């Protein structure tokens, strides 16, 4: 199978190396387009094998699983570029946030009348392999579009299929989520520098104790306020820590994240639906 | 390179015009009476200085114009569209016209020149005062009829005196409530951190002396290095000390978070002030 | 003439290579010792040219101004370990921040009664040659030895003698500042990024806007209220930004900073005075 | 240069009173060649202008004939029943001065231009420190102004203050700066009053203390040619008892609550424009 | 009548400034004495007629009233190098925050036994003679030396006798008033250029409202808050603004400030009482 990348930013990078590393696709199988080589993620794409080309139509002819991996004000340009170029064998994956599936068949279907069309939100993680993907097939997915989808993106993560309409939210959790995560533990590693440890110990330290957290979760039937009680003897350093999270409104500041990036995102369409 | 030995006009008489005056003969390509400036108020310090620096002065903005062959228009943003109707018929094939107002949009300036002549020369610019001391920031835009070369040109003039780069025009409001605006952040903070030195007990004159010192040395540091500012705030908090204690306040704060208020409010406000028809 | 350090950290190297890209030393006229040859600051001041050894007692054979820019809590063990090797011909420069040149010149008269000592407070800011430097003159340094280390620690930056009881306000000052500045530019480059511009241009915008406005004020006799006044047409972006900053209390955290670490420096005191 | 001139104020209150006492006590006018008119001639103010020896009247349109110049000294929402009622009456001669926080020349115009076709308006900001003559008063030229009415203008109101012509569109800032600033003083001296009287002053001599710190400062930098911050880096010795005070306002945000005060004036007073431009 | 300054800085200049603009002295029968006299004020006060000294000592020779006006730190070493100059003709008059009368007493009765002392709490505007000031007499002031430093403070401002115990407040009110009108006139001219005026325009309105407010309270029988009642018209900007005013608290920072300066000045007491 042939997969194609349209924009060889961040996310392009992260999932060709995931896919590589699961042994889903092999780099050659891959090729990429930018209209900025100069990006330090296209200097790495060349070391793994994967085909770059400056032109959008050569990987259109190249691939069968198009990935749209530009911004969302870039979408229609790019569309309005290759639609010409869409065969029936193509599956198109936009990956630009708060772009809807309906504004990307209203362009396509101006050059041919039934393009397969899914839409999906990923985060940086499944660079690692640990990605946390939705997705929501178009008008014109085939039933077995989805199933594809669903095998290649869980091979760098956990993926599953949502309703259209929940994935601006799905971007603000766990699309904008690893910012809130790399935000955390650079502070956690301030707070263990101000009492003492060294930095490069701080940071591992600080990241260890989050990944352990929340594997623990993803593992147990249990609430997180469940696990939260297990760690805290009473009276003890723990439940004193939380009491000044609760002081400053910590869960409330996560809400608020959440809820901005959404919003956000629902301001970020650029075309009509 | 481009040989130069122009001349050069200031519509405004202003700070920003001293400053980049100032700058251009500090930086030895603008002689000093190739430069022309015209205010409608000649009372101003900074009109008196750019008259002992040579400068030419006039009350009349047609006569700027004649004189001129890059024109700087350094004037408020809802002034722009006065000068455009008083000097739109004396602009010549010869003119290139950089407009440096905050929020004043390209296709505004040359949809009134265009009445006038049909391809009038457009560049927009925004800049920040230390072009006085040759460290200024500065972006450009190219207009629809900016020549092969006049973009070049622009980048020339203003490289002499600090970073330039052509930028897309959509990005000049965001970089007004950065480097535009940020020059006055950066005041703000120096008189705040020599207040907190003579607090603990230094001098006055040496805790502006040292505070600014400090901004500067870690702004060099940041732009030659390769690594990313929290890399930097990591490498000099030892752990333990005096630094991380004093960072931690300023986190406690939300110091961060007035910043980005900061640059918003800034490009905000600039959006506001776009003051014709684009 | 000679010169050694007694630690290889950050400001061991920044001073290093302030001092040989100044022309006011050569790089083997350096001699520097680390107790941690795995620092990543150790790797660079080989390819310096600088003389590198596991020993301190080393460092000061080779040496006739020594630098200790070791930590706090460290000054004591290094005066133990050397006291007996300084001789009439060295000078004691201590970098640690708080550590009193009375504490240091009664652990060095234990092995000889007159040793020279300054009490120095420095910034990274050296590595480009504009660091921030003060220093305090010991009881039995002579007169000529301030005026050595004005002459060598010029070379890297501003640096003017003070009375020692200035020397732990400097440090919540200048010494720390540098990482005010850094956390400031980090922050306003997020908000470039927030209203639209790439981050390495927003980066590099803000850190030119300080080292202009910075360099502004330096050259100019005007107060910083002046120079403020300048920028800011009536009604313009410029003072809408400014309130904002004044509705946060901007102002009173810079304050705080300077005076939390001026504060902690005071208790960094480690020897008996 | 004019001891002929009657002036007249619509409005008898405590901006009618405020000038007319600076006025009268600059020796400028004499009393009895000041006329005020109020509907209600039971206010403190009206009696304070009798036993100054100015005339009054519940007759706006006998203070119009008395007139000169004619200040309007009335409440905004108020000035276009005032020009409605005395707008015949407006004659060649009458310099018509509106003082009414907001309302614009050209309202102010187009409604008496109803009767005759070019009244001489002056617009203008003052304050009530005018009644010890430290006002502090910015005025424009309407359209039919005569060059001497500003330089006249000008004349009077110096006598009792600061003085200077201004463009119309700054004075709805100047009246949230200006206009309103001598209340933000007054509850400034109240509450450093109660300051003083935390640690142990006397209340009379907490305000006394606290007035004469405030005009010695203002005094100061008026004489000065310097910043007010160089001036307040002046006064701050290192570690000293005035850089302590001075974190505590700043940790408080003292700085963004007078702007917020100005902003919040100027804002109110572009509301209060009662009348059609 | 001779008039002596130990100490040459910014209340040294204003008084003398002020004292010569009034013309109750001849400025040469002035002298003036500075370790450091580099400020502007020696080329000022030769100008103004002032005479000018390093030697401490020779002022006390030309004095007959001397003022102390050092740093509180300072002041108990002036009175070890001029306690044995002291004469039964000398008045000595310390304007040091904090510092107390009995607290020199005790240092110049080393020397003989009975000093005139006052204690003097001015403040700047005595240079454009408006300073406010208070003063207490010591153990040993004749009856007249408290008239003669009246009627001598009183030329250039307001002037009153109180107990010494009141001066801390004293200080934290009009001593360091001035200070917050600085701050608070930079803020309104901040305002006004917001709103769209001129700085230079600005500052002038802001300074001439805060001048004429405190002269109408100074003239008026009435309470401030009379006057603020007098100044809003129902439903108006002012009291709009006022409103805004009493959200900050602004009424609170003004205690917090008089508070925080009488508590500093408690601790400024240098010697033993
Ligand atoms: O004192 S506890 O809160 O029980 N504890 C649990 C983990 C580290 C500290
Ligand atoms: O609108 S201004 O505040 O005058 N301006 C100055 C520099 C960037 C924006
Ligand atoms: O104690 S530190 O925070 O490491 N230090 C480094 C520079 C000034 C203070
Ligand atoms: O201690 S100071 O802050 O310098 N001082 C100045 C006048 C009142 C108190
Ligand atoms: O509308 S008021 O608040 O009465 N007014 C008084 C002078 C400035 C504005």
């Amino acid at each position: 199978m042939s997969v194609g990348f349209i924009g060889a930013g961040q996310l392009a990078f992260a999932l060709a190396k995931g896919f590589t590393a699961a042994g889903v696709l092999a780099a050659h199988k891959i090729m990429a387009s930018s209209p900025d080589m100069d990006l330090a993620t296209v200097s790495a794409l060349r070391k793994m094998g994967v085909k770059l080309t400056p032109h959008n139509k050569e990987t259109v002819q190249h691939s069968d699983v198009l990935f749209l991996a530009v911004k969302p004000h870039i979408i229609p340009f790019i569309l309005d570029e290759i639609g010409a170029d869409i065969e029936d064998r193509h599956i198109v994956v936009s990956c630009a946030a708060g772009v809807t599936i309906s504004s990307i068949e209203k362009k396509l279907s101006a050059f041919r009348p039934a393009p397969r069309v899914i839409r999906c939100m990923t985060n940086t993680p499944v660079v690692v392999r640990e990605g946390a993907t939705v997705y929501a097939t178009g008008t014109h997915a085939q039933v077995e579009d989805g199933r594809l989808m669903e095998q290649l993106l869980s091979s760098v993560g956990f993926c599953t299929e949502v309703e259209e309409d929940l994935i601006d939210a799905v971007t603000g959790l766990s699309g904008s989520g690893p910012a809130y995560a790399f935000t955390a533990l650079d502070a956690l590693a301030d707070g263990g520098v101000k009492m003492g440890l060294p930095r490069r110990l701080a940071v591992r330290l600080g990241a260890q104790a989050l990944l352990g957290a929340a594997k623990m979760l993803l593992h147990s039937e249990q609430h997180p306020g469940q696990l939260k009680d297990n760690v805290s003897s009473p009276g003890g350093a723990t439940i004193h820590a939380l009491h000044v999270l609760e002081s400053g409104g910590f869960r409330s500041l996560l809400i608020n994240a959440v809820e901005a990036s959404c919003i956000r995102t629902r301001e970020l369409q650029s075309m009509a639906d």
